[PDB]
């Protein structure tokens, strides 16, 4: 039976009958017609259901109204309205118009016979077009894909999905054009790239990736939401998600060199601004072996990552910010490894200052006034830094679950050594040996590894973590000792201000929240020593002066690009993509790449407030006070 | 049109025509009959392929013939026999007999005609029997799967699949009785349990996670070998592979309580043997903050593997060996952890023997005739055999490429310390810090990871670690330094037979290659310090000359075992499959196990070796002999 498109068809079909429609049309030569087919049927005998058989010239397509979905704990879904489209062909300059046929067959084995209603449609809104928003619904048994073209001009684009409701739980892929286009639950992730989206997606794809400059765009619905973060409104029989989808294209090869060379010359203008004014007066090997022994468990596993988010297409590994991912051959996320050039590049300029402290002492040695300069672990101090670095850009090549504490986990190394020589500096006696700081190191990774984990925020690790907290601040309280007594019991308020904190609230990024006990437990052992300076007869020079306003204003603009989050490893992909966020600087670093660049500032300028701050003393003679 | 069952239709289909099929049968109550359709086409147009409709009550089922696929690197496959088995309705008491009818349509736009054939059989062994072999044949367009049904004497099953070819690549699956069946390429791996498989597959199943007792076991073949080891025969327009299918019981609980008592009561009669021999005569925790520190990857790791492996049905992941591979709840393989009790239990009983000799050492002091007794480095060997046991479990909770090395680089430490020790005993000006045992141990880990990752193989890396080789010999040599330079040179001859053995072969096992240097670097310098003592004036006690013989017929034994490899991270895990063996004792340990439980044997006489050899001398006042 020849039949019209736009126009609702109804019937009754029994095991006798079979109703077979004829649909008709032409396709041109350089525009794309997509057909969609639309069959509802109210019959809820689920024993006899409605069989529907779509046959084109090349392929065969069939599906059963209501669909059937098995969820998990033997739950069972029907829908009641199927809708699907078929795969175009396109009519090129080489072909001319093409006369298409399409026979749809609708049959039932009911004896009573059941009802049904089709639609057949042509899709009007198919083609994608660049930097448009476009808005759809999609539903688990009406999934829709578009086409997209590109431009000679761009070379690279980014597919940028936005939801306003988090469920239900959706895929997005990216397929080629050649027929079959898998856009059901049990074929999405066969070939192609997805990604699986609440609220949010973003996936970016280059032209050389694709025959004939083109892919389509898939839009699946899950029937359940265990794959993403919750599970299973007024009578959902359907499972309907606006959808918005924009195709952007990416930055070209001239911000790739304006912000590289930004990230440089930045950190080599502390290098001149250095050299400049020493032209005006005119273990290390130990935290290495530390270094390349923690760092190889992640070198063997994150080059397997890089290569399985590769070789196949699941996006859902590697946690990125993926509005702000900038690739570069094989790496993903390049920015998110180019900001971390400002450890090894001012954890190098540490080490030549306190090289150029070392050499003009021992020129002095040969021709007291002074307290004993121990550069010891300032040279300790300056690689920390620069394994800092390493460290965190093998943690961005692909960030998840297994590697999390690599962001920031050499960082508790960095501040326990700057309160070691803080410490050595007016107790000159102590002796730490070369497995002490192994060993005393290997114990806060162990406890942090577990505590996200096992601890995994329950109430049996989190008052035995807060008794340790307690009883370490009791402990080194003394061992650093009249307002002496004043500050040495402000400063175990705050420890215990920080202790009941992380009680009552159980944050459970813990590795985070190691940071804050390191860092403000260095901020207040360095605020003790210059008022235990000032409450003596003892000033400042304007060379540390000038380091302490700086190590200030530094920690306190890191400390809040800190707070930022644009990923998280403690959900699922899909719950951590709705916390990405855009590139805020130079169109290449976020928020989580600045913290890169202002956390080896502020501690930069915290080690050269430990290596100028007893320079008053270098002109008093020594048995005066100490 | 009524048609026959085990006849061979032929006829040819156009725009305008549309044969239909209407096959009718009946089910039995009790026994379970499944459908199998056969198509041929002998027509190359493939710009219009004959369409195939299956429709039964419940189900719509379509495919086009020729079958298409598109492979990797832009190559088409074509199929002209299409075979598929419909998902089979089970009548029981409850239904009775029913009645059955099946509608076959086949179709085609082509517009001169397309010829077919068309099949349709009843399948007679279909259902499996338990402990029968049955043969059959697959294609990758035409897939096979068959029934099991539990019995109610088995809790649990092994699919054991044997093929005599390497190639075509394949897939074995096993899914719900709940229709539909997925067993094309694109959806076989969306639910169940499946493993890859060139020669060799082997799926454990337990009867609780089956709600009918009974599953299907889906064998599906894939159009390329790339997902295998290989690549892409007279004419190979089929690749059909021969398969052989077995389903076994698997062992009962009292197997599990007689073979865990073994391993038990063999380590623990070590015990009651020591303290008889006793009766007649009537650093350690930078060791292990060395373990803990470099365990702690693993327990990160390995719990996130075994839970994907079990959350999802990919078993293509962890490389067992799966036909001795016995579960214990969570864990795949109890038998590969139970094996390692060999090491805490020997290892604990060392520092027992140690701690006896150092208790009645003090006890003797209080009131020269030796050597000075040192029993540091004694209390040192005896946590890290230990520590290799709770090394090693953790690796065969899921061994893969991300981990391998944590199966026996800890024997690397183990070597290293037995060797100082017996340098120790005749030059005891020696000091080597806890930090120094912690450095060495990180460089021949880095140089294994690498040489097996980046050394790929490759003559470039093999060129220059036979360089290093033949050095650290030539170093160590003079070190220990007229028959001293007799065996001082043969002793490098076997390390340089040792540098070019690896050299023109390239073993890619490169972390069992750097256990057979450090094994036979122990057995020559414990062997020339024997015959140092013979070719002076020093005879040996029965009691180190039974633990010299012990140690020879204890480690030729486990050097056995240690060669016959059953798994293999080097290539794919249907490679891997292909080694893997039953299990030779107790039905419960393969020869890996084997391995676990003679090397924690020769390592504890290797202890002994060098605690009791110099008992000798205690005896001999001193200032006679260095
Ligand atoms: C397939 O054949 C058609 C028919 O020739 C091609 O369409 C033609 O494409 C050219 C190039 O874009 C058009 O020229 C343009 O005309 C506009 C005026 O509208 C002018 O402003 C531009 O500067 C340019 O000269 C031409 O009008 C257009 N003709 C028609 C009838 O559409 C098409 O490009 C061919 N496609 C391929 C892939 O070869
Ligand atoms: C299968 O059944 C469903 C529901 O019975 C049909 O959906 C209905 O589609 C019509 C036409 O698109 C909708 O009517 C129009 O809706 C707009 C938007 O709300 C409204 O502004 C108009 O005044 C008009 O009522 C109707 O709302 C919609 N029903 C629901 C519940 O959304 C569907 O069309 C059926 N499929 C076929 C092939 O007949
Ligand atoms: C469904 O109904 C049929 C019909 O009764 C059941 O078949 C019957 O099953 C019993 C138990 O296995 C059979 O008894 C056995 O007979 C053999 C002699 O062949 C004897 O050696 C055994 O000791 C036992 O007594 C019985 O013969 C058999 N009857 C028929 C007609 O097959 C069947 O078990 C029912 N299935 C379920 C799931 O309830
Ligand atoms: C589609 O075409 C293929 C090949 O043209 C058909 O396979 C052929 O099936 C027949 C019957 O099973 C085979 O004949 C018998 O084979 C056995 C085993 O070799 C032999 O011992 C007998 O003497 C007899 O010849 C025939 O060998 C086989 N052809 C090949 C190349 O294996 C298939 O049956 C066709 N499908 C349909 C639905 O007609
Ligand atoms: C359902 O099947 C029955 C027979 O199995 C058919 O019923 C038709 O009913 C109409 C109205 O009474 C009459 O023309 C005949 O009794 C039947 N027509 C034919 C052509 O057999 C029919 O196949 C189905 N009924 C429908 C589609 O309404
Ligand atoms: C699809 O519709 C077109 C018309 O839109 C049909 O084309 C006509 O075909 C007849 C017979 O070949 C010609 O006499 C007419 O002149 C054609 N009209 C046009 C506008 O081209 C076409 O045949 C239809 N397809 C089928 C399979 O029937
Ligand atoms: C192919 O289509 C043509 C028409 O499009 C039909 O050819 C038949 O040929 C036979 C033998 O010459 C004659 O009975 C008629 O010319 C046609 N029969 C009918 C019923 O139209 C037929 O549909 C197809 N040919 C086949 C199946 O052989
Ligand atoms: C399938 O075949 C069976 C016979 O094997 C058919 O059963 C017959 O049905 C007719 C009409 O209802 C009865 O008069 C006969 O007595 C039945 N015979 C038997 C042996 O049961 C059955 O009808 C067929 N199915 C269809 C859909 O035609
Ligand atoms: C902070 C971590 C990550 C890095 C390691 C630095 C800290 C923890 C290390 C380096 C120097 C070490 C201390 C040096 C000296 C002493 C005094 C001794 O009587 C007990 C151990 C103790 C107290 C050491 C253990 C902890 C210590 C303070
Ligand atoms: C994070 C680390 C660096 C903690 C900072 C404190 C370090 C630098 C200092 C501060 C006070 C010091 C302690 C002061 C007093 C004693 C008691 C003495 O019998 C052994 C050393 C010991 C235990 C010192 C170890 C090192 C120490 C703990
Ligand atoms: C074998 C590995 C895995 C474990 C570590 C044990 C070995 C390698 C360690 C422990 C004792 C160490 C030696 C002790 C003393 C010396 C002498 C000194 O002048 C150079 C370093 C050197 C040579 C040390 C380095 C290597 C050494 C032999
Ligand atoms: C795997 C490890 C244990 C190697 C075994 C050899 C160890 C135990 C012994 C054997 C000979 C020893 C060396 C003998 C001579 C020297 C030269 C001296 O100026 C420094 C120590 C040094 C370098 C010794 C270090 C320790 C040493 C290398
Ligand atoms: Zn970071
Ligand atoms: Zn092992």
């Amino acid at each position: 039976r020849g039949a019209d498109f736009d126009h609702v068809y109804s019937g009754v079909v029994n095991l006798s009958t079979e109703n077979i429609y004829s649909f008709n049309y032409t396709s041109q030569p350089d525009q794309v017609t997509a057909v969609r087919v639309y069959v509802n049927s109210s019959s809820e005998n689920l024993n006899y259901p409605v069989l529907v058989v779509v046959r084109q010239q090349k392929e065969v397509l069939s599906w059963q109204v209501p669909l059937l979905f098995q969820g998990l704990y033997q739950r069972s879904y029907n829908y009641q309205e199927v809708s699907r489209t078929l795969c175009p062909s396109e009519a090129t300059n080489e072909t001319g118009p093409l006369q298409q046929l399409i026979f749809v067959d609708v049959a039932s084995m009911a004896p009573l016979g059941a009802q049904y209603k089709l639609l057949v449609t042509k899709l009007k809104h198919f083609q994608l077009r660049t930097n448009v928003a476009f808005h759809f619904t999609a539903s688990p048994s009406q999934p829709q894909y578009f086409l997209y073209k590109f431009p000679k001009d761009v070379d690279s684009v980014i597919i940028k999905v936005v939801s306003e409701m988090a469920y239900p739980c959706s895929v997005v892929s990216v397929q080629n054009i050649m027929c079959p286009v898998y856009d059901l639950d049990h074929n999405v992730e066969f070939n192609g790239v997805y990604q699986s989206m609440t609220k949010k997606a973003a996936i970016t794809l280059q032209k050389k990736d694709f025959p004939g400059e083109q892919f389509f765009v898939v839009f699946v619905i899950k029937p359940e939401d265990y794959a993403c973060g919750g599970s299973f409104q007024t009578w959902n029989l359907q499972r309907k998600k606006n959808l918005e989808v924009t195709i952007v294209p990416s930055i070209k090869e001239s911000v790739y060199v304006k912000s590289s060379l930004f990230s440089v010359f930045i950190f080599l203008s502390f290098y001149l601004g250095c050299l400049l004014v020493g032209f005006v007066h005119y273990y290390f090997w130990n935290i290495i072996t530390i270094a390349v022994f923690y760092a190889l468990p992640v070198i063997q596993l994150v080059i397997t990552y890089q290569t399985v988010v590769n070789v196949t297409g699941n996006q859902d590994i590697c946690y990125y910010n993926f509005l702000c991912a900038h690739p570069l051959g094989v790496l993903s996320a390049f920015n998110n490894i180019l900001s971390n050039l400002g450890h090894v590049l001012l954890g190098f300029l540490f080490l030549l200052i306190v090289l150029r402290r070392d050499i003009l002492h021992r020129r002095a040695l040969e021709a007291e006034y002074g307290i004993p300069k121990h550069f010891g672990l300032f040279y300790a101090m300056g690689i920390a830094l620069m394994m800092e670095g390493v460290l965190s850009a093998c943690y961005h090549v692909c960030p998840n679950y297994s590697n999390f504490q690599f962001d920031t986990s050499f960082m508790y190394m960095i501040a326990g050594l700057c309160m070691l020589k803080l410490y050595q500096t007016r107790h000159p006696d102590i002796n730490a040996s070369a497995y002490s700081a192994y060993a005393s190191f290997a114990v806060v990774i162990m406890v942090t590894v577990l505590g996200v984990v096992f601890g995994k925020n329950d109430v049996w690790f989190w008052v035995i973590f807060s008794a340790i907290h307690v009883l370490a601040s009791l402990a080194l309280s003394t061992q650093i000792y009249m307002d002496r007594m004043v500050l040495l019991v402000v400063g175990n308020l705050v420890n215990w201000s920080f202790a009941l904190f992380g009680l009552i609230y159980r944050p459970r990024d813990f590795a985070s929240y190691m940071l804050g006990i390191f860092i403000c437990n260095l901020l207040l052992y360095l605020a003790f020593y210059i008022i235990m300076k000032l409450r003596s007869s003892e000033k400042v020079l304007p060379v540390p002066l000038f380091c302490i306003v700086a190590t200030a204003v530094m920690w306190a603009a890191a400390l809040y690009f800190f707070f930022q989050n644009l990923s998280s490893w403690e959900g699922t992909p899909a719950e951590s993509r709705e916390k990405n966020r855009e590139c805020i600087l130079l169109d290449f670093f976020d928020d989580h790449d600045i913290w890169h660049f202002l956390s080896a500032t502020a501690l930069f300028f915290s080690f050269l407030v430990l290596l100028t701050l007893d320079d008053d003393l270098d002109v008093v003679r020594r048995d005066q006070i100490p």
